[PDB]
């Protein structure tokens, strides 16, 4: 009694390559993706070095082509120095990512004028996504309107933010958004269990009312995306815990549990993990690609999922109903019951496929 | 300087097969589709006999497999006798079509209770589309809510209707809609030129204010679809003119003209003729399929387009900028510069592809 799903897409992951400090890399992070029923990922640019220029993108592309086990696209990151310099490589990236709240020096924008410059210079037909919390959502929406183009808001986490976006959509404004599983299945009530170190994430865990508001406003949510952000326990439990949770291996089991409980439908799930990612980012179909899941078996999330090198999870102890049994990627068995079966380098950059270019006028 | 588009989808066509009275059939109608840059069509069930039971669907499937030159899915039609009888074939159809205003005896529903019965018995995961004008839009939305499921509204044609749907979307209700080109590019102002016979269509041509309201509310429109409804001039100019316009060959040139004038973007067009049709009807990707268009050349729509056996067009005399140059369907050249190059029967029923089943829980 298995259910066949299409190849699912996670448009927001951090795979820590290039980089020398973290354990996760393209090979381990994409193994985690496959084990979570994900066959395409879009990787964020806050790596070391960050993907803020053409040489860094070229490096990252080759590392991903050699390490990735599922298909991928790579974001470019906006900086205080690169507006107007990315035109030649822009169409090879997933899109442009703006970090509008806290981030590292290289990705910090110090003025809304810098946001305007990116919206004015990035090619108008290509995706722009923003890390934009609370009032920053309204501020980036204003910049998008001043420049007459769309914006996608990453990880919406608060009642305030989803209601703002709801109001913008009611006015016909071209805004889309995504929500991460930790903002649907964790809240302040869980900070006692997690502790202040493990609980650190940006956007932070919301109140019960924030969580309730996201569920109530599911119609406003275009995509689910994990914001897979691996850090080891040594980091999360240390003196300056970095924010973020691993999430590729838990996202689909959590959401399938919600489907089984009637909190959203299977279609609602597949719009948000397949059809809307495709259409917002113009990501191409994957031929001969599907995921088989088992909805009959209940299990408890353990202290760590098998594949992510984060080697911890904030969902430990939650009971889920829903298991990824098999993934077929482009005609090859990629995952069966806890074993990944495609090697590093099987994955490809979808922006190089003929079907994966974003359409544009001449 | 050609622009590559993906395979475009028209979710609302009338191809008049099975039937003995009209000139159009699957072979000619799908030639018209290819010449308009369309590689997949969903055909409506108001044929002769109408597609209101399993034997009629089986017949229509074989006629389409033998005649179609592009890929297709076939709608089932709701009748006063078939609620609760279509479960075994439902997933093989594009969806279920309800004719809630004027139609022929066999498709006429005489009570809203019959609409409720169809919404209650048709499988909940499969598409339902309705011909629903003016207050009928609100009535079918109520039935959808009473039965806790979605509905798609065909050919929205009026300010009244698009504002109703806008209000429903603002309340989070699961409703989508489509608009046809004649309701964006023709109005009452054109009835003088067309005359009462040629001008007959359902929904009727709107006022200038209706047309303006649809453009102003483009964000509310999920899909464009032609409602290709071929009748010959002998019929349109006769004593009891049937309603409908041919439209497969004009829809894309008209919309590309609007893109060139900045009335909507290329992305706005491709969401409405590719990505949203896919996601609302769970229509599968077409491998190795694309359309090449030329945006440089201005031409005037003639008295009839080359392929549709309707052999007339209400857009005669309008100037357009945008031409379909080449269509490749599943690796084969299907159309080049006025010549269709795939024979009748090249097209396939997409609901038989592994990727073309609608996902459902066990
Ligand atoms: O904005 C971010 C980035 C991320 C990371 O660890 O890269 N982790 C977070 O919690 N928020
Ligand atoms: O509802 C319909 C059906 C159609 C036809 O000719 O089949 N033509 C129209 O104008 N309206
Ligand atoms: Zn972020
Ligand atoms: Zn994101
Ligand atoms: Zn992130
Ligand atoms: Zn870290
Ligand atoms: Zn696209
Ligand atoms: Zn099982
Ligand atoms: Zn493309
Ligand atoms: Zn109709
Ligand atoms: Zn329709
Ligand atoms: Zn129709
Ligand atoms: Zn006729
Ligand atoms: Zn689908
Ligand atoms: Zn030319
Ligand atoms: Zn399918």
């Amino acid at each position: 009694k298995l259910v066949r799903l299409p190849g699912l897409i996670d448009v927001h992951v951090h795979l820590r390559e290039p980089g020398g400090t973290h354990m996760e890399d393209f090979a381990s992070g994409t193994a985690a993706a496959l084990a979570g029923g994900i066959t395409m990922v879009c990787a964020m640019p806050n790596t070391r070095p960050p993907i803020i220029d053409a040489p860094a993108l070229a490096l990252a592309q080759k590392l991903a082509e050699a390490g990735a086990r599922c298909d991928f696209a790579l974001f470019l990151g906006a900086s205080s120095e690169n507006a107007g310099t990315l035109g030649t490589v822009a169409g090879s990236a997933a899109g442009l990512k703006l970090y509008l709240n806290e981030t590292f020096s290289e990705l910090r924008l110090d003025s809304v004028v810098q946001w305007m410059e990116h919206f004015e210079t990035w090619p108008s037909h290509l995706p722009i996504v923003a890390h934009a919390e609370q009032q920053t959502v309204a501020a980036v929406l204003m910049v998008a309107q001043l420049t007459q183009r769309s914006v996608h808001i990453c990880h919406v986490a608060r009642k305030e933010e989803i209601l703002l976006i709801k109001a913008a959509k009611a006015r016909g404004l071209p805004v889309t958004c995504e929500v991460a599983p930790h903002h649907l299945f964790l809240s302040h009530d869980d900070l006692e269990r997690l502790g202040p170190g493990k609980g650190e994430v940006r956007p932070e865990l919301g109140s019960r009312q924030d969580v309730e508001a996201l569920w109530e406003n599911m119609a406003v949510i275009d995509c689910f995306a994990s914001d897979h952000a691996p850090h080891t326990l040594e980091e999360k439990c240390g003196s300056r815990p970095p924010p973020g949770f691993p999430g590729l291996e838990t996202m689909l089991p959590l959401l399938l549990t919600a489907v089984s409980e009637g909190r959203l439908s299977l279609d609602d799930l597949l719009q948000r993990l397949h059809h809307n990612p495709r259409r917002i980012f113009h990501l191409p179909p994957q031929e001969d690609t599907y995921v088989e899941v088992d909805l009959e078996h209940e299990w408890t999330i353990p202290s760590h999922m098998p594949f992510s090198k984060a080697h911890w999870t904030p969902f430990e102890g939650q009971k889920v109903k829903g298991t990824v049994r098999r993934v077929v990627l482009r005609g090859e068995v990629a995952y069966i019951d806890g074993q990944v079966l495609v090697p590093p380098g099987y994955g490809q950059d979808v922006r190089k496929w003929p079907q994966g270019a974003v359409p544009q006028l001449p």
